[PDB]
């Protein structure tokens, strides 16, 4: 339990900041290399995430009205979809240069976004069981990344309102009978793996963009604040990892098909409905 | 390279048709020789009947495939890209789900494993000497990491030394340094003379009803065929589940037993016939 992210996982940004000059890009890859989370503060401007704070906290009614809600793992941890409204799509968001820049180094040149979703973290909720978002391919196999997650935490994360805890490193670690089904670590692991490296938790300002290899343990914790936790959350991965495409509208074809940062997208006719994935084509 | 009369022994599993397991012993065997040489022969895997009408189909088909505008070709004149039938007549289970093949494949990629190519190399009279290759890179370069594809090559004649049987480079399929592979996935020459001096490639007869399976990353050619007939090879890949490809487009009248299975395939499913006569031609 910190007061700030830790200057060891951490480069601090302004929305301005384009690219990163080599010195800065080499520590930011020795970060996800060693540690497998990087924070980069100070990168979206205010004007986007209170948008996209906004549209989740208005949707959340429609979410929680749904007969079964979609939820992780435990009671509070809801799984949204922010919206695919053109007004909502934000090249800074969904094709910012910066997080490209250290998906391309990391992934390669043909990587692209797969992923378009959120993580409402409602007052009152359960713990989570520790787990990795993306497995290993091979059981019992060391190898390089494949996936990165892009974390955008839409209001400033505290140690109150469920800022994630995660495990730095443990994203290399693949020993056999590591994970069951749903990709939770089995526990004779988690308390191996907590005797060498515990876990850490710290605030992340709204603005924060956290980078992390999708194979890094962690977990969502009870927000014990008053307002919902929205969590914006993308993955970069491979060419040759199968997802299927991001349902996007049309209206964002001409800038988003363009882009040397590729998406994984199907470009549909009008409408996304984002929250069912059932619109007609 | 080495030019042989046979199947070398320590390639090679001999099975009858009948067959439809290996037993502990004769799998353990399969996937020794799979991680250490990257290619494995099963002989007498497959009836003449099948190979019969699956032969007589491709023959048929060439003209319709050379008379095209622009003939997908693997890299130099005479390897020809061209699928076989997707008719329901010719799409045969000992084919598509063999038992022998999946019971390897299953073991190597897991239970997901799933077939994603149904396809063909049919090797002209008079054709050139491609580069050395592998059909599917590495997925990281500089990298060492276990298989996540199985080619499985059916000869649809019996392949000898002169009708163009593949060169193969055993043991090539766990080498990655960098800088050795093209974007066409072709090994670097500088690779290709360290690589000779250790373990020289391999040039060998393959009967008729014979399967070869092999790492898709093993390094190989084409060779001239110097006969007056044309070679053809059936072809299928065995992927990781996670591994992003195409679907195979098969028709309708097949999707009670194919989509059933436990030996998956990577389809899509259409109504009618789907017209077979290139993605796969590099
Ligand atoms: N950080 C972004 C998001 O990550 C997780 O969603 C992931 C899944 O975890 C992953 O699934 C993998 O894990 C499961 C168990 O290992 C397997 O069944 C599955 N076949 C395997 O590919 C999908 N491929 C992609 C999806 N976006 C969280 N739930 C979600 O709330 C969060 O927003
Ligand atoms: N043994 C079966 C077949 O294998 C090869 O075809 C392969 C391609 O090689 C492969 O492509 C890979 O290698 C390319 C060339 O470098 C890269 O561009 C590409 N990114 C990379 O995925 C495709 N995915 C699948 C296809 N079946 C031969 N060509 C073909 O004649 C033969 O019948
Ligand atoms: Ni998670
Ligand atoms: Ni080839």
């Amino acid at each position: 339990a910190l007061a700030a992210p830790p200057g060891e996982l951490t480069l601090a940004l302004t929305p301005d900041d384009k690219t990163l000059d080599p010195a800065s890009l080499d520590r930011a890859l020795a970060i996800l290399a060693e540690h497998g989370i990087l924070v980069l503060t100070g990168m979206l401007r205010t004007r986007l995430t209170d948008q996209l704070r906004t549209a989740m906290l208005d949707d959340l009614p429609e979410v929680l009205r749904q007969q079964d809600v979609p939820t992780n793992f435990v009671p509070g941890h809801v799984q949204q979809d922010p919206p695919v409204r053109e007004s909502l799509l934000f090249p800074d968001v969904l094709l910012n240069p910066v997080v490209y820049q250290i998906t391309h180094a990391v992934l390669g040149a043909d990587a692209r976004n797969a992923v378009y979703s959120g993580n409402m973290n409602l007052p009152g909720s359960h713990e989570q069981p520790v787990h990795l978002d993306e497995p290993h391919l091979w059981p019992g196999i060391s190898h390089p990344p494949y996936c990165l997650c892009v974390d955008v935490p839409l209001i400033d994360f505290t140690l109150e309102n469920g800022s994630t805890e995660y495990w730095p490193g443990s994203h290399v670690l693949n020993p056999d009978e590591c994970y069951d089904e749903r990709g939770c670590v089995l526990p004779a692991e988690l308390e191996r793996r907590r005797a060498v490296a515990p876990p850490v938790r710290f605030p992340i300002p709204v603005g924060s963009v956290v980078i992390r290899d999708g194979r890094l343990w962690h977990r969502g914790v009870p927000n014990l604040s008053a307002a919902p936790r929205p969590l914006l959350a993308m993955t970069h991965y491979t060419e040759w990892f199968d997802m299927p495409p991001i349902q996007l509208p049309d209206t964002v074809k001409s800038w988003v098909d363009g882009s040397d940062r590729h998406t994984h997208a199907h470009f549909v006719a009008g409408d996304v409905d984002h929250l069912t994935g059932d619109h007609p084509f």
